[PDB]
C-alpha cells in the first residue's frame, strides 16, 4: 500500500470554480489530494474502484488549461493540471496502471 505516485497538481475548486495547487497521493487502491505534502490528513479520497475514467481533458482547450486529465467518478469529474505534458501522461498512465492491478 506504498504509494506510487505523488506530486502537485493544480485542480478545480466546486464553490467558484477556481484552481488550486493541491498534493496529490495515489496508492495501490485510491488517489486523494492533499492541502500541501506536509498535511497529515487529505482533503479528498477518491476509491479507485469508483473511477470510471481517467485521461486527457477533451475540453482542456475551453477550460483555458493546459496539460489538463480528468478523473470521472458518477458524483463527480475532477479536472486536474500537471506541471507539464510529461506529468500529464505520467499521472494517466499511473492512475490507469493502478486501475488494471485491481482487475
Amino acid at each position: 500500500s506504498a504509494v506510487i505516485k505523488a506530486g502537485y497538481c493544480v485542480k478545480q475548486g466546486a464553490v467558484m470554480k477556481n484552481w488550486k495547487r493541491r498534493y496529490f497521493q495515489l496508492d495501490e487502491n485510491t488517489i486523494g489530494y492533499f492541502k500541501s505534502e506536509l498535511e497529515k490528513e487529505p482533503l479528498r479520497v477518491i476509491p479507485l474502484k469508483e473511477v470510471h475514467k481517467v485521461q486527457e481533458c477533451k475540453q482542456s482547450d475551453i477550460m483555458m488549461r493546459d496539460n489538463l486529465f480528468e478523473i470521472v467518478t458518477t458524483s463527480r469529474t475532477f479536472y486536474v493540471q500537471a506541471d507539464s505534458p510529461e506529468e500529464m501522461h505520467s499521472w494517466i498512465k499511473a492512475v490507469s496502471g493502478a486501475i488494471v492491478a485491481q482487475r
